[PDB]
């Protein structure tokens, strides 16, 4: 894990500062 994170919606990969999944749009936190 390079400072990263996986969305809980559609597992997609993003970076650390990212905010939310830039896929399906949904936070990384719900
Ligand atoms: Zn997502």
């Amino acid at each position: 894990k390079f400072e990263d994170w996986l969305c809980n919606k559609c597992c997609l990969n993003n970076f650390r500062k990212r905010l939310k999944c830039f896929r399906c749009g949904a936070d990384k936190f719900d």
